[PDB]
């Protein structure tokens, strides 16, 4: 008998993410776990057809159901519109999801043992979390004014004055209310988590614009957060870029950074400010190369553990909602065959270039992307039923 | 007998890298070199007795002389402050040298081939070069935040929405650059590309600061037209804007052998700063003073510290030393060291932080490197033959 999972709100993509993207549903979710499912069909073909409201309808269903799962989607261009016939160059799904929700983006990728990273010292993953220009054509004031709203006196700061000859020149912003969006999410994030925080900035040149991130962390961190960060172990602390990038290589993992300023194993999840309300997906695209292969009938080997991990970050966050302890261990029983399976040296193409080098990928090497979904298929049948 | 180097500036640095940087002079440099040196202790003690006064000069000895090389310094934070009992907290010596000098910084990690890279396929190594003030301000609450330029002849006025605070406060910031130091910044890497015969790639983000970054990429390829495309035809190499996205892309899938103009182990890399004359150039290693062997050295362990990134230090000062003055012997030389030392590795000779690359730290025995000393005499052993044998 299957889990009965909830609510989830589910979208689908294009091209070669969503080949697979069915190919998880149907061999990996749908036959452990029933859901009360809320599907959008964010395809290219469909967002044009509903003029881009299956967009907004899908973003609208997340803020309500709280946990939403994307498959990667076409952000069209000049090329997508004349390949597709588009009315508009609409805008890109992640952009208009992005602004109806709010939150912060953190981006992970997952470490297999047998599978390189940039350092060996690294054996936990880490979590990341995240303007006018225009040209000076020559000589003349650029300067930066803030009128307040309530008719006191205008404030202007002289950015440049160029005496000879032009340039260029921009000006940047940020709202309190985001810093304490970005401060709750990471937050919550590391809680989520069991890892401490970490927030990077440069507030010793930019004094005033990143020492309002400083500011507004440390405050929120000591009302609200400090006592349950410890009450767990960890802690929240604040470090200059500098000193952050060289703490980052002697790690070993295992920690958030809110950073102010191989693809297929890159997960994304959009954490909002409340908590409550995440969207998880994979960080790359629809993998347009591999798609023409697919089209043409070829042999394609195209990686699925970032787009896997997008239902178990989905499925981790619902059961936590519901305190569903079934779903909680289905989740963590996915995300462990995955990696197990690569660990046993079952792997996509692009896996086994990062052992042997791509100029020696034999054939024998790897799975092509049909073969890796049954053996993850097969692998998450004997796990389960070790489980009982 | 020894060559005539000319007039070369020195600096003297700070723990282990201070003890590389004699070993280097004793054993590399003077029993082949003579040199007008005008050396200058940037160690923390004298910094701080002299109140920093030895960093100003040395910055402008640089100017005068044109060719610097710099062993690595202690930047002092507050523990550096108790350590030494410093009478305050100075600024890194290498932000006043470039503060004094300008340019553009250009880095070259060392490749050996039986030194594993991050990814097998490069074979070549890469320079990526950067060059070398902004006004921040808190918004208190709602209201309007717009920039504007007015040129000087008053013809006409543009104002910009940055941003309409609505429901509190925040910051903003402008930022500017001019057109001088974006021409610096390509005459600088157009004549680096011609100095090693690699093409040049320029990578920005101008498909969202369509205009910032844009003008960098307009500026470019201006003065490429117009200035170097005729010398890179001739060499047959080329010059190419790319968004940084796919830049970082085809990096990772290339070979190497090219100049990476950016707009955004340690002891194989090395940091060159070219100054905006093409005539004064300043070389040091890309690593800090290695605290932690320096600890081992106080406490009578062995050490293993790598002093490849220091001794390119040497031989690109004393390359561009001899190309300022037409110095074949000296030239000669430079490259001859550099050869010795990318040979002494792959005959298998090397530091253990070059064996824990080959075969991870947990498999390293003695016998697979050498420690500080026995390395730094392998190389004079080698250097010494290869000289010999011309
Ligand atoms: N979140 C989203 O919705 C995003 C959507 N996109 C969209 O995707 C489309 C194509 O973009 P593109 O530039 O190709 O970006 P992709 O992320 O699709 O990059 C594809 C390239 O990276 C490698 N790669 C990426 N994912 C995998 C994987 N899962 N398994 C194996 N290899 C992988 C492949 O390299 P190789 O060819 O060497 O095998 C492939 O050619 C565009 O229309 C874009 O709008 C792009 C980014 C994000
Ligand atoms: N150019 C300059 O003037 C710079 C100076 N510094 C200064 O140096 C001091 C210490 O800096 P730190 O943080 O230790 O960074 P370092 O670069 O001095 O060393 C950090 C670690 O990198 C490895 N390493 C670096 N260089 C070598 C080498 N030549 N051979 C073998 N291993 C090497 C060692 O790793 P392992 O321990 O694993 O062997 C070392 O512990 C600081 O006071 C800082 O201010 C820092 C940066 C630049
Ligand atoms: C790319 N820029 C130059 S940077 O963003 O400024 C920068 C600078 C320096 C270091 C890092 N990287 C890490 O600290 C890091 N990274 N990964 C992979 C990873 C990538 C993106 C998002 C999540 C994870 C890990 O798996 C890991 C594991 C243990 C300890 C650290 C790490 C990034
Ligand atoms: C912060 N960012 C992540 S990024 O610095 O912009 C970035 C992005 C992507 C890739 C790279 N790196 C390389 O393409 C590269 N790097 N090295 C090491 C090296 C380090 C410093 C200076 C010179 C060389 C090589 O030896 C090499 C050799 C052959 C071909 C390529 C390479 C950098």
């Amino acid at each position: 008998k299957k889990i009965s999972g909830g609510s989830v709100v589910e979208m689908q993509g294009d091209e070669m993410t969503r080949i697979i993207w069915e190919l998880i549903k149907e061999k990996l979710i749908f036959p452990y776990v029933e859901l009360d499912l809320h599907s959008y069909d964010l395809g290219i073909e469909n967002r044009d057809a509903t003029n881009d409201q299956v967009t907004k309808d899908a973003a609208e269903a997340i803020k309500k159901h709280n946990v939403g799962v994307k498959c990667a989607t076409i952000t069209p261009d000049e090329k997508r519109v004349e390949e597709f016939k588009l009315k508009q160059m609409w805008k890109s799904p992640n952009g208009t999801i992005r602004n109806i929700l709010g939150g912060t983006v953190f981006r992970e990728a997952i470490i297999c043992k047998n599978i390189p990273r940039l350092v060996s010292g690294w054996v936990k993953p880490i979590i990341i979390g995240h303007a006018t220009d225009f040209v000076v054509p020559g000589p003349g004031k650029v300067e930066i004014t803030y009128t307040p709203s309530d008719g006191t006196q205008k404030v202007t700061y002289l950015v440049h004055n160029f005496e000879e000859g032009g340039g260029v020149a921009m000006g940047m912003y940020n709202q309190d209310k985001s810093i304490e969006d970005f401060a709750h999410s990471s937050f919550q994030m590391a809680l989520s988590k069991g890892w401490p925080l970490y927030l990077s900035t440069k507030n010793t040149i930019l004094k005033k614009y990143d020492g309002r991130f400083k500011d507004i962390f440390q405050e929120i961190y000591d009302k609200q957060y400090k006592s349950q960060f410890e009450a767990q172990k960890i802690w929240y602390e604040h470090r200059l870029i500098d000193d952050m990038v060289a703490q980052a290589m002697k790690s070993e993992g295992g920690f958030i950074w809110a950073c102010k300023n191989s693809l297929g194993m890159m997960t994304s999840v959009l954490v909002c400010p409340d908590g409550k309300t995440v969207e998880a997906e994979a960080a790359h695209g629809t993998v347009t190369r591999h798609y023409r292969m697919y089209q043409k009938g070829q042999e394609t080997s195209t990686n699925p553990i970032a787009s896997i991990f997008a239902w178990t970050r989905g499925l981790a966050h619902r059961a936590k909602l519901d305190n569903n302890k079934e779903l909680a261990f289905f989740a963590n029983a996915l995300e462990e065959v995955s990696i197990e399976t690569i660990e046993a040296g079952f792997m996509t193409k692009d896996l086994a270039a990062c052992i042997k080098g791509l100029p020696n990928v034999q054939r024998s090497d790897y799975l092509n992307t049909f073969e890796f979904m049954d053996k993850l298929g097969e692998n998450l049948k004997i796990k389960l039923a070790q489980a009982k």
